[PDB]
């Protein structure tokens, strides 16, 4: 077979043992002589799915017990218009912290529905690094916090998190949930479209400190209320049935390769591997971030110039490698390393790299 | 071994080739070496599966130039709030027909956003038919006219759609699309879960005129967003589409639209002709005019024998008969893809249950 390396930003690498359960069980689950897509999500096939995939994120990121994990439709965008329609009440502000393209989508949501404002930013500097705590600008009336965990555009990433206790604080984890083990309780809500870390594209994982959020909002859509998924538990309306399902066999892997604290010594080795092969290139490469910001998530880096850009891309095509093309808005190039890309992609993309300074 | 007949009401029964096309390339699509689910939405191969299920719908419903087709989620569900922020605006109306339960919960959501208004309804009656035509209270500021094209939960259907001139007709049609053939020139949008007629759930298609279709909805909301986009602002839901385009491959393999309505009617006449010949032991809801082809809904004379015949059926193998819960009864769910001879073997199951009663 052709070599192929999977570092595609989104949807994105799957572990192989929950494609090859997957397909196993395709045409009958469970016994049931039925594709889990075929069944009701009122059957108890279904329901122990359901189920499972919500106790293995429980054990996982040892969610407390004051917390409910919801699995919705909409993808991480429609979080950050559901946010706010939920919190911002009149009166109040929604306060975002700009860490990239994916938190000013964000704040985009929030301004049409009520007052915001920048608590820090580094959109100045094109987004290299995470402000400071210390800068963050915080207003008695802010309804919530917002930070973006991960910003896949252009790789950086918190190394930990604020301690906020005025409001709430939320966060975008979309590209880095489930990469490293988390302190669910420094959170008000946690948001992420499974299709980085988790699973398949098609549902979204919200986790909620269920007394924010499990009340009535007013004049807002019966879809559109987290109350609502909260008293049905994610089933008020039809699920995205194979998406969790999909979801609850990768939440398996990650359990059995040893769960969060396995999986980040696994990122960061392979991270290394990449960023070590920027470092040693002598300026060749170029990484968009700060050093003390970098993602492992998301290695972006540029070469000297954009027709070089062009001939490592070329050329990264012609060996099999897909999906390092730099996202649309900024240009270079993106090797996304999340939870399922193996340590030999990242050994391969060095070689290329390593291969490809060598014979410029 | 074990014979199983999936009668599910939603999510439903898929073409048996379309699934075993799946699972044979889960793992290895169009010789990239990667599933489906691990190819980017901005990839050309993820972007030809997209791109091929608008084209098949096309050429299936017969979609003239002028609509356009979205991939949207959440579900039917979310399309009874996102029409009204879309199109009902101030000094407007959302005229609803109301045929069943799920035409109650499409109004429900249109009262919170503006004006509403009951065109016609078949409540009073246990909603036992679809009413004429002639009975539409229409007004000159209607924002559209809505209706139900398949009352899932009471077994009836329009036969035929009225010829609305004065305002846009819309249909939830969840539970009919893609049965048979359709003049969609009647109407200024269709919408539907896929997970009954066209695919597993998680992605919902919206058949939209394009003139039909806004300051301060957020922007994931408006169908604009999505029309602009070619239904790619944000991550679709890739796996569901491209099952969707299998179970339309399927569709127009079998000889389309109008092979699927001759399958469709002889799967319904088997259904309804046991309950027409059973001598009143199993009775129908619908009245005869208005019986849907989709899901066919009955009882026996009282329920502890309904308990009984649910019971048997259940041992024997079969899914999904219990009727929904607000109603009760028994509920056959016979969606494009559940088999003829899934429908003979309730007959015959049917025919024993009586004889041995
Ligand atoms: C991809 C991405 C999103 C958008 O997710 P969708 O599911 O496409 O709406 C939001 N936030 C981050 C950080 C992302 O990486
Ligand atoms: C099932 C159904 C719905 C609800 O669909 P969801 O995808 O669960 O939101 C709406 N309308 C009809 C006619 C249905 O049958
Ligand atoms: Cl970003
Ligand atoms: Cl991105
Ligand atoms: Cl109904
Ligand atoms: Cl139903
Ligand atoms: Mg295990
Ligand atoms: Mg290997
Ligand atoms: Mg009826
Ligand atoms: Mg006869």
């Amino acid at each position: 077979v052709k070599q192929v390396f999977n570092f595609n930003a989104g949807p994105s690498a799957l572990p192989k043992p929950a494609l090859e359960r997957a397909q196993k069980e395709l045409l009958n689950f469970n016994d049931t002589q039925m594709s889990v897509m075929e069944l009701s999500h009122r059957s108890q096939s279904y329901e122990e799915v359901h189920e499972q995939a919500q106790n293995l994120l429980r054990e996982l990121l040892q969610i407390p017990n004051d917390y409910q994990i919801l699995f919705l439709q909409g993808g991480a965008s429609l979080q950050f218009t559901m946010l706010p329609m939920n919190l911002l009440t009149k009166g109040t502000i929604g306060n975002y912290v700009l860490t990239g393209s994916w938190s000013e989508k964000a704040l985009k949501e929030a301004k049409l529905l009520g007052e915001t404002h920048i608590a820090a930013s580094t959109k100045a500097n094109s987004y290299q690094s995470i402000p400071d705590f210390s800068e963050f600008q915080l207003n008695e009336n802010d309804a919530y916090l917002h930070i973006t965990s991960n910003n896949t555009i252009y790789g950086t990433q918190y190394q930990n998190f604020p301690e906020i206790n005025h409001a709430p604080l939320i966060a975008d984890m979309s590209s880095d949930i489930l990469s490293r083990p988390l302190k669910v309780n420094q959170f008000g809500m946690i948001y992420a479209g499974a299709q980085k870390n988790l699973g398949p594209s098609g549902v979204t994982v919200v986790i909620v400190k269920k007394d924010l959020l499990n009340t009535k909002v007013e004049q807002v859509p019966t879809m559109l209320q987290y109350a609502t998924h909260i008293k049905s538990d994610s089933l008020y309306n039809t699920p995205p049935t194979f998406s969790i399902y999909m979801l609850r066999n990768v939440l398996d892997w990650i359990k059995d390769l040893g769960g969060a604290e396995a999986i980040a010594k696994q990122n960061e080795e392979k991270a290394k591997i990449i960023y070590d092969t920027i470092d040693e290139s002598n300026g060749f490469y170029v990484g968009h971030a700060e050093k003390g910001s970098r993602s492992l998530m998301n290695v972006t880096f540029n070469l000297r110039n954009e027709e070089l850009n062009q001939q490592f891309l070329a050329k990264a095509k012609e060996q099999g490698f897909v999906g390092l093309n730099g996202h649309r808005s900024v240009g270079g190039c993106r090797a996304s390393i999340y939870n399922a890309v193996p340590i030999d992609a990242c050994i391969a993309l060095r070689e290329l790299m390593i291969q490809f300074k060598e014979n410029a």
